[PDB]
């Protein structure tokens, strides 16, 4: 919800 590609922008 917003969530699961924000971590995959964690690692940019």
């Amino acid at each position: 919800v917003r969530r699961f590609d924000l971590l995959k922008r964690i690692l940019k």
